[PDB]
Formats: C-alpha cells, sequence, structure tokens
C-alpha cells in the first residue's frame, strides 16, 4: 500500500538508493532481505527517475547474463523489454584480466548501461512494487 | 622445493594470480595454500614481485582494517620497507563505497596505494621455505 521509511515512491514502485558499494551478488541478496529486488527498468520515464536520484555514479541494476542470456532478476522479459545500453555495450570484455567476461549490468555516469565484472563494488538500487 | 606453478626467490615461494579477488577473498585463498598474501621487506623483493606482476594493480599482505598498518604475517610495519606512491596512503572516502581505504596494493609503477578492500584485484601468495 505504501513504501517503507527512507524509500522513494515513483509510479507505484518503491526505491531505495544505496550510499555504499557491494559486489553484484551481495547487492542482489541485500534487496532480497528487504523483500525487494535490484531495480528493473521498463521505460524511459523510469530510467530518467533512477538517473536523477543516483547522479553520475556507477550503480548496479537487476540485469545479468550469468546463466547465459540477459535476464532481469524478477523474470521481466529482456528481448521484448526496454534497453538503454551505452554505445559499444554490452561487450563481455575479458581485458580487465580479472577472470571471465562481464556479466552484470550497471548504470554508467551518463545513465546508459554497461556490462561489468560482477565482483566490482558499486552502489545499487532496490525496488519493490505496490 | 616450491610447489608446481610457484616461483622460488631468495628462500620464498610465490604464486602470481591471473584473476582478481576482493582482499579478504585473496587472503583466504593464500591461507588455504598454507601461504599468505605477499609481504615485501626489501628493495630486491619489491623488484622481483614488480617483474612478475607487470603494470597491474595487485593486492599485497598489508592493511589497516584493525587500526594501524599491519603485515599479515606479523612483520613489523614501522621498522620495515615501505614503497608508497607519493600522496599515499590517504584513506580516501571519496569513492562513495563506504569507509576509507584499508588495503594496500602495488600500482602500475610498483609503488603502493591504499584502496577499498572489496575491489577485485590480482594478488600474490608467498610461503617461506
Ligand atoms: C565502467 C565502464 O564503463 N567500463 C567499460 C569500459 O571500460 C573498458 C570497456 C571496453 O573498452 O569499456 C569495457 O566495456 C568496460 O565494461
Ligand atoms: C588505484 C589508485 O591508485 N587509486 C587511488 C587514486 O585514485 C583516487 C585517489 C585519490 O585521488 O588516488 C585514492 O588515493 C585512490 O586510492
Ligand atoms: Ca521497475
Ligand atoms: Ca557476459
Ligand atoms: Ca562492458
Ligand atoms: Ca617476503
Ligand atoms: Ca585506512
Ligand atoms: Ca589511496
Ligand atoms: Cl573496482
Amino acid at each position: 500500500t505504501c513504501c517503507p521509511v527512507n524509500w522513494v515512491e515513483h509510479e507505484r514502485s518503491c526505491y531505495w538508493f544505496s550510499r555504499s558499494g557491494k559486489a553484484w551478488a551481495d547487492a542482489d541478496n541485500y534487496c532480497r532481505l528487504e523483500d525487494a529486488h535490484l531495480v528493473v527498468v521498463t521505460s524511459w520515464e523510469e530510467q530518467k527517475f533512477v538517473q536523477h536520484h543516483i547522479g553520475p555514479v556507477n550503480t548496479w541494476m537487476g540485469l545479468h547474463d550469468q546463466n547465459g542470456p540477459w535476464k532481469w532478476v524478477d523474470g521481466t522479459d529482456y528481448e521484448t523489454g526496454f534497453k538503454n545500453w551505452r554505445p559499444e555495450q554490452p561487450d563481455d570484455w575479458y581485458g580487465h584480466g580479472l577472470g571471465g567476461g562481464e556479466d552484470c549490468a550497471h548504470f554508467t555516469d551518463d545513465g546508459r548501461w554497461n556490462d561489468d565484472v560482477c565482483q566490482r563494488p558499486y552502489r545499487w538500487v532496490c525496488e519493490t512494487e505496490l
């Protein structure tokens, strides 16, 4: 019916914006503990709203290809859904030399998306639907 | 003898990762091997590690998570070798990831920086023969 304290209501969704960083899997588990999920972006207006609140900061979202194809954490279909990748992304870059490609999506400093190493610590956003 | 895939140098055995881990994960990996994250105590050891890692950010066994700077094997920091980059350590909070910077790594020129412990970097394990 309503969002918990320190959460922001927007278009029937509640959002919590971290002010600290976590590896993607740890951010994912943090959102689950709160009965939420990492933010799932399905429109230009929702993208604009998230971008306004995070500012120019690398921030994890609930999109990954750890099991093969790109998937949203709540089952929202990727192929038929909203996409806002940065130019030349996703690229599954191995050149970071950290092992593996890049399997986790994050907003970049301009809001557009990048795939990065899931173990990098970034700020994240939780979302729950009313 | 050092184990297979380890490099012998001046009575120590070293293992150089080709993948990255958060400092506590790298620390756990080295202990599993009855080793410890590399402890650098001389200019010759520093030059040796530098040669094998190249210009890559790499964790070492030096941290200030519990207060003062400490080497993982109990080697005294104050009286020991130091090779910090200029203006380092700085315990930078500006990364916005939470806390300052408590873990030391070699930088692209071999000199040390303190950084966020949860950052995935390559690492070096060391064991003494
Ligand atoms: C934070 C960020 O945007 N990283 C990107 C960028 O840095 C290297 C790379 C390939 O050039 O582009 C690779 O795609 C990374 O994932
Ligand atoms: C990889 C690396 O050397 N990072 C450093 C460098 O980047 C930001 C900072 C302060 O400006 O300097 C801070 O000291 C970081 O720890
Ligand atoms: Ca949503
Ligand atoms: Ca990938
Ligand atoms: Ca990428
Ligand atoms: Ca040593
Ligand atoms: Ca510190
Ligand atoms: Ca620093
Ligand atoms: Cl990082």
